[PDB]
């Protein structure tokens, strides 16, 4: 061993009661009441949407879906590239306890089928450009009984938009600010079904998102709740990195600036013009910005951190990127789809080259001997194992693949090789 088991410190605020939908509802209502509070900004088209707008459309979607008949026995799919509308049905469903399975908007038809065959959605929200794939998947999966278009105001090609669907199902005199999100068992009600790294379905109870919201506004393990904080996120919303940072930024009242096609100039200009304080990159963009020479042309003085996750960041490209951006280091974190979000996180300003962080509040982490199972001590390399309240509840209708991952005592076996050091910073070893 127990000197060799690394434990998450204490959360700076304790763990809120209520479902993830109740916690989102309460914060967003608060932001909704101050006019002009920006929730999302689309860098390509330059449009802002406020928390008032976001809050009111999510509450209406929640009530419409409820009046349509969806409940905890149901799942919806959200199949769209990152967009201003992406999170409206996501929030709507969380408010009423309907599980959300976000679908890779660039899966081809076959991966979409396999994804939605596991998720078995009753309703699909889709962007215009994904409709024809969903219609082909629907032919094979008639459990899809209702298709709603996300990025339209009017009806589109015979299908309702979110806005016409909402009107079709709101009671007269619906009041967005009197709406009360559903109360339910957060341990037992699934919030998200996420796709596995042939893909599997990862069920995440509302609880795992609630713990994530603790980290997100933790001053050491998340971000400080400070007005006019803006984040430029270039990560897919349909995977856990983008899903659970974005929901955390919404809980925090941040301005989330998005882009879904990378462009060097647009990214750098958006950093500058939106006075971005924190940038979110997928790791292959780190290899890009190690090569970019245009960074010094831009006023990046507001930039406090560049965050990384989800894949291997080497000590080399990280140091290269930090220098091109004149930052102390890279702020990094480690988790799996099966782990909700990041379980190891660089504490703010406690950055170390090559390390992905320390054990987050509520969790524990060890490295075990690849042959026996016994717990190792400082700087010994073995398998990375973790345990805590963000671990998935299981794979959708795949119990053997679940139990091959978590022992009877609840340790998730990362399948990664790791060590921790004298300050308890963790390091992931590339097997190659
Ligand atoms: O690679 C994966 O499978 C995915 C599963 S979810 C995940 C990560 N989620 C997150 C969520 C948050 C972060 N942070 C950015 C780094 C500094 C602040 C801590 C959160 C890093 C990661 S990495 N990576």
């Amino acid at each position: 061993d127990a000197k060799n088991i690394k434990k998450g410190p204490a959360p700076f605020y304790p763990l809120e009661d209520g479902t993830a939908g109740e916690q989102l509802h309460k914060a967003m209502k608060r932001y909704a009441l101050v006019p002009g509070t920006i929730a999302f900004t689309d860098a390509h088209i330059e449009v802002n949407i406020t928390y008032a707008e976001y809050f009111e459309m999510s509450v209406r979607l929640a009530e419409a879906m409820k009046r349509y008949g969806l409940n905890t026995n149901h799942r919806i799919v959200v199949c769209s590239e990152n967009s201003l509308q992406f999170f409206m049905p996501v929030l709507g469903a969380l408010f009423i306890g309907v599980a959300v399975a976000p679908a890779n908007d660039i899966y081809n038809e076959r991966e979409l089928l396999n994804s939605m065959n596991i998720s078995q959605p009753t309703v699909v929200f889709v962007s215009k450009k994904g409709l024809q794939k969903i219609l082909n998947v629907q032919k094979k999966l008639p459990i899809i009984q209702k298709i709603i278009i996300m990025d339209s105001k009017t009806d589109y090609q015979g299908f309702q938009s979110m806005y016409t669907f909402v009107t079709s199902h709101l009671p007269p005199g619906f009041n967005e600010y009197d709406f009360v999100p559903e109360s339910f068992d957060r341990d037992k009600t699934i919030a998200l079904i996420m796709n596995s790294s042939l893909p599997k379905g990862v069920a995440l109870p509302h609880r795992t998102a609630c713990v994530r919201f603790s980290h997100a506004r933790d001053p050491i393990f998340g971000n400080q709740i400070i007005p006019d904080t803006a984040i430029l996120s270039v990560v897919p919303f349909h995977h856990g990195f983008g899903m659970f940072t974005t929901l955390g930024y919404l809980i925090c009242g941040f301005r989330v600036v998005l882009m879904y096609r990378f462009e060097e100039e647009l990214f750098l200009r958006s950093l500058q013009d939106y006075k971005i304080q924190s940038a979110l990159l997928v790791p292959t963009l780190f290899s890009f910005f190690a090569k970019s020479t245009l960074i010094d042309k831009y006023d990046l003085s507001n930039l406090h951190e560049i965050a990384s996750g989800g894949a291997p960041l080497s000590k080399e490209v990280g140091e290269a990127v930090a220098k091109r951006f004149h930052l102390p280091g890279i702020r990094q974190g480690y988790g799996l789809t099966e782990t909700t979000s990041a379980i190891l996180i660089t504490p703010e300003g406690d950055d170390k080259p090559g390390a992905v962080g320390k054990v987050v509040p509520f969790f524990e982490a060890k490295v075990v001997d690849l042959d026996t199972g016994k717990t190792l001590g400082v700087n010994q390399r073995g398998e990375l194992c973790v345990r805590g309240p963000m671990i998935m509840s299981g794979y959708v209708n795949n119990p053997e693949a679940t139990n091959a991952l978590i022992d009877k005592d609840g340790w998730l076996h990362s399948g990664d090789i790791a060590y921790w050091d004298e300050d308890e910073h963790f390091f992931i070893v590339d097997r190659l």
